[PDB]
């Protein structure tokens, strides 16, 4: 992987934050792995982009 990513973007399809347990919702997506995460995961989210 290299560099991760998250901007401000609603998901045009259901989606789910691996930080919580349950469905994403307007939040911030890096556009480089395809991560997603509401207000409680901006902390330990920022230092991963490992996609296959
Ligand atoms: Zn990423
Ligand atoms: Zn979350």
């Amino acid at each position: 992987l290299t560099t991760h990513n998250f901007a401000r973007k609603t998901f045009l399809k259901l989606a789910f934050c691996d930080i919580c347990q349950k469905f994403l919702l307007n939040g911030f997506r890096c556009q480089t792995c395809g991560y997603k995460f509401h207000e409680h995961c901006s902390t330990k989210v920022p230092t991963m982009c490992v996609d296959w």
